[PDB]
């Protein structure tokens, strides 16, 4: 008998679905446009693909709003359930965001690059890459091992590849009866006649400790960084060699014994 | 007397139950339209059923808070106890959905797979599976560990398995009074004789460190992950034959002992 | 004079208390209803309880809110004292639930189960059973363990009974003046000889470090978990006894003297 | 001149006093009621009290925005007041709550109860008391120590002497010269005249492990939990006088002294 | 021209003024009188005080709200504003609540009291008071440690001063070619002629571990608090002075030397 | 042609400057005599500075609202924004908000004052001065440490400075054969003839435990805090010349070696 | 037909778009003359750019509303769908603003500055820059450590440079036969005869402890900070130089051997 109330909830029915419609194509044009207006701008693909995202949920949420009312769902009932659902989706995705963000920053300021070898909170290898979530490094050994970005930039960052030039420390221990102007000219010299020490940096050669059983040298000298590890080996086997030629001796441990014969 | 009174509530119960009915079964199809439509876009099925999931229970909510009003319960206290309800069990599933979009990251990006050997957080083994709450591996001893998902992309990952050549250190003290040429020709032919050492990386044969008893070398080589243990064994039982034949002692603990009898 | 107002108060008073019974009647029917399809529909127990006393209690609200309006209160009023009491609540009973959740999971996906010996965040013992909010284990020396079941789901889980075979593993110190052969000679013939070994699985016994004061042999052997003690002590003695016989030396902490007379 | 408008300020005045009273009257039946109602259910007092607490300060709540608004005061500001006040009595009290909900919890689930031995933590003692909001322990010299409940919840729960029957644990080192099968059969000729070791469990003597200066010697025995220590003690000094007269030597600590005079 | 717009905003202003006024007074009336009657009741005075400022504060809120309305300020506008300021004040205050609450808990329950030596996680000495937020103890060699309450409340409270008497142990190690008998009669005999060493008491003197070097004995005996070191130090001395006339050896670390020379 | 709209319009922004100028002034006046009152009742010059800020943005915050809804914003749009802006701006300061109370509440109570040498978890230092947000302590060394207030009153606080009256501990070990009434009589002698030992406090020299080597006395005295450590130096030189005087002898580590030739 | 009907509906959006344009326009007007008002009252550049950013983004804010207002979108659904969007931003942008904070509070503060040698919980290094989210220093060996700002405000910070003067400490351990006068005399004129330790300063030379194999004297003086190294390595040869020309023996570890042969 009343068909006018039929006809008025299918048309009802109909204009929400145009609603929807016209408000995904609209959102998807207005997101795009955003982002190409952000992109051309020089900002950070990651940071435009965040917020172009931002927006084109938000006006999906307006449309979402617009259709559910047009079907007769009060605004608050809409607002309440899309605040729990975006509750739900953002403890999901809290993690994410957070290794996110944290990737942008590492690739914006670059407290490490790729190929550089650091130490991320107590695991040291090289960087291979920053990807959006981890970042991966490969250790001396051969190991790979994947830190998320948030660990990373909520911790210390030690770099060992951003100087050109490092510094070696030996320690050499010698009896106590050696004769410390023969040490410090023996370890001076080889230090001078080492070509890959930077003549221009520090050259300590200093007695530092009255040990137990020996009494050690401190010999700190630069390099460039490619040079260390070369220079480490080569200044070791020279010292070993010359205090072996020159009589100054690596002492074994000590032990005064007190004899007593009951 | 007033019966019209009492039809008017019979029909708004009824009326309250065909909303309930008709909201239910609405829910259920545009949930299943949602998650058909996401998963023929590839999206991962564990992702469609979360969002889908959640487009069911916003469906069922409106439908609720709709007949509720009919029922003469105000639109306020149905969303106040739905966003009660809804608290409790977001706080009773909050551990479960972050392991829930660990897996889902895990999966997605593959930092490790089943049959690769990984560390994760101190705990080493083969893994089995990466399920939707908890990750299987097996240990090289055959113990089972079950790891959350969430806690293992909160830390670090070490992959074992994901690079296919791996680096093989050997320390070898010997006495102080052995010749370091010879230690150093004997080493090196050793790891030259030997097949499965890649001859294109690195192969360091150094002198590393003075010791207290004994100086020690250092010796890097590389070979193929599927090699590595029985390079080392083999290596290992090598270097003790020909240093036993070539004289070379591997020192016992040495003490230089002053002899005082008083 | 004005006997009008006392009557209306008089049977508002009335309504009242008939709304709280009629509607305590009817949270406990819907109630009842809800749990008994849950459960039909195999649903865990638990879950339906708790969805159960969910759904009752928003009746109640529901009630209470129709209730004190019909008094005079405001529903905005009830709504905030009702979500203080609530939240109080949920104060008092976060730990608890947080505990219900992991013991529903526990149960569900079975990490371990009744009878298994399991290592649960540095505890280790057989499990008795999984209560509502925590796990009973007893350890091997009788002592009884009582862990929270959320303390357990967010940790590793360590199971030892899961593997039928599990894997033991043998480190010899022998003097450095052992024959190499000699030692995995018989090595190998100890554990070819065992019969709980399982001679299709590995079966290493290589030389795996020069020690100190000896020269350590790893020895690692396959077999079913109920005899993997077992066999850990055979073969021990084993070795033990046909060293003895070989003569092969199990050596004492070594020492090189030096002896120095002043 | 205008008399009305101060006879009805001072009426709403008395009018909102007279609503103070008899809110607080009906509070205070309501929430007696409620308590006696739910002790004849036999739940347990301490929830009973919480949740009439719960139930008069809200009808008092109830009763204060009544008032207020009787003089004047809008119904929002007097819920927003309540809210700050109730917020900071609940920011005082969220501790003690917490531990009056696990005090409930342990006297509900009985992990362990008064007298019996117990490990929270790290400290150990017998229970002597659960109070409402911590258990006091008594350690093995004399010692109180008092725990908040929520702590001993939180964590596991070590139980000494919930078990009837317990085990005892041996590691005997004697000389490596020393016989197997006769420190062996002395051994279990000790554990089997011991009346107070059950001997329907187990009895294990098995050699465990090649120690650096001795061969070590497992022994597993259970007893009664009132009898451990004893057999422990009995079994110990029983175990050095058989060996003393057996001739088995308990060894001192080895060392091989390799002499060598310059 | 328009002379009654301007005195209808200065009688705004002025009725402002004395409803703030008025206002003023009746919060102090009011909280005075609350306090005064929990006061009268028992209750704390540190709970009555905080009570009393709630109150206090929330009538000062009320005359805000009313006033701020009068000179058109909406009562969204203050609550929102009186808001901000109550969170900016309790996250100043948040500290300091908790160490108040902690420090009335620990008034009300005395898990210690001044005089008692307790060690309060980690920190040992004698409690000089409790205030209002931090408990002063003095160390045994005179320090002075202030601890926050809620710190106190929030761990373990271990109270050596609460029961009269406590026991001490005694680890006495001597040669393995001691009698055992002897030694057992000797400390017997020792601590039997002690008098204040409680006799109804554990008087234990057991052979406790086979050491490396010696054979310990474990030697527990109870005393009143204030006999405890004097008894331990007696006791240690008797123990010394008769084991060297009983001819008891108290052994040095011991060596096994296999002399052998090359 | 419509004159009238933009003549209101631009009457409308005039309005709103004029209600932010007045409104600003208004603040800053009564924020100032807020202030001055705060500060005339002796309340603490940074608490007084804090609530007057609060008092201030308040009174802008309303001032805000009235213009902005003079210029057709909506008061709940204001409110949110600036709701939006004070989340933010707090979360900036919140930790800086924590260190200011802190340091409020250590000026207020003086846990230590500047001078003082105290231990703040870890570090030990005379403090410089308590500022602001931290406060600067300096070491025996040179060092200068500066800490959080906020870290400082969570943690706690050893005062060194506070008690006038401070102790000293010897150990002394000796032989084994020595006298045991000689070395009392000796070191109470040293500590009698000692002024600066206070003869009222306790003076305590007893044999306190039996050591591998030796037998250890300890010797607990008083003194002022200015002479406990000269006290300390010249006890100890005191104790070392007249042990050497009187024959008492301090062991070197003893060995017991069992000479067995093979 | 209605053609005023897609007029006003084309009127509405032509409205909207210049509501945005001319918002757009007056917020950075506002907010530049916002920030140019706060750099000329010497504020932080950093705090004004982070003010003036909050000024904009809430007048773009007040404009949205407005526009989504004129083309039918309600006030509260913008509202909530803003808040949504700058909910995600914060938690994206968290960190960043701890960091920025702690930067603004580290530069204006000064704890360190660049040149100068700190530790900063854990790792020490020269303070290279303070950036806007993290420091740069460079260690001793030349390293590059990145440490966000709030890590380093949290905790604690050692300044090495602050003050311009620092001790030395010196612990010489000489044998027991030593006379104490002279090895004190000895000490002494070694550090009188250095004249870049300070003699208005501490200068202690006492005996500090009593050694297993060694009396130790301690040696405390000062120096200007550029001076210390060196000082400390003089010293310690002067030290060792003399104690050999003086025959003060510095011991090797100590041992009574007790000779027994069976
Ligand atoms: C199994 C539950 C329903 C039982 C049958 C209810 C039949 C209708 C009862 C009457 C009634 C609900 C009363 C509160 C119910 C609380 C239930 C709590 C438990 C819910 C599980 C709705 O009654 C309303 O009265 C209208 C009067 O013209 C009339 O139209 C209808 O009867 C109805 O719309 C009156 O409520 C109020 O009616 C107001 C005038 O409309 C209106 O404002 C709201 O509606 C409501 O504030
Ligand atoms: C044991 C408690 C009830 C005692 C008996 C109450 C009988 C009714 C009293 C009168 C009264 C409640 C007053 C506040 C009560 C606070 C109770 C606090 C404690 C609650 C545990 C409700 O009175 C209302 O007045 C109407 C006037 O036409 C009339 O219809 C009814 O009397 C009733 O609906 C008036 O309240 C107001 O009435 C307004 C006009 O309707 C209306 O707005 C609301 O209703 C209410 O803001
Ligand atoms: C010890 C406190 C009360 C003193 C005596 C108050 C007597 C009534 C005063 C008048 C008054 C309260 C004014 C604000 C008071 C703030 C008090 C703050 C401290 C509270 C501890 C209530 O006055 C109302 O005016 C009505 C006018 O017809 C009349 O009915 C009554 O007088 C009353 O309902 C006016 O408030 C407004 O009245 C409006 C018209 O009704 C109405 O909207 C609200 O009611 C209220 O926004």
């Amino acid at each position: 008998a009343n068909q006018a109330l039929l006809l008025s909830y299918a048309v009802n029915i109909v204009a929400a679905l145009a609603i929807i419609i016209v408000g995904l194509i609209i959102a998807r044009m207005i997101s795009n446009a955003v982002n190409r207006l952000m992109i051309s701008r020089k900002i950070d693909a990651t940071v435009a693909d965040f917020l172009s995202a931002l927006v084109r949920y938000g006006i999906i949420a307006f449309t979402l709003i617009a259709a559910l009312g047009r079907v007769g769902v009060q605004t608050a009932s809409v607002i309440a359930v899309l605040g729990a659902a975006g509750l739900a989706v953002g403890l999901a995705l809290q993690g994410s965001l957070s290794n996110l963000a944290a990737g942008v920053l590492l690739v914006m300021f670059r407290p490490f690059r790729a190929g550089e070898y650091v130490d991320l909170g107590g695991v040291a290898g090289t960087v291979l890459s920053v990807q959006i979530f981890s970042t991966t490094m490969r250790t001396a050994d051969g190991k790979i091992i994947v830190i998320p970005n948030g660990k990373i930039i909520a911790g210390n960052i030690i770099n060992f590849s951003r100087e050109p030039v490092r510094r070696n420390e030996f320690i050499i221990g010698v009896a106590y009866d050696s004769d410390i102007d023969q040490v410090k000219q023996i370890l001076t010299n080889i230090i001078q006649s080492e070509d890959r020490i930077l003549k221009d940096r520090e050259m300590t050669v200093r007695l530092n400790e009255l040990g137990a059983s020996s009494i050690n040298f401190v010999v700190r000298v630069w390099s460039n960084s490619g040079d260390l590890q070369n220079v480490y080996w080569d200044v070791l086997e020279r010292i070993k060699r010359e205090f072996d030629a020159a009589g100054i001796s690596f002492p074994y441990p000590q032990m005064d014994v007190n004899f007593k014969r009951v």
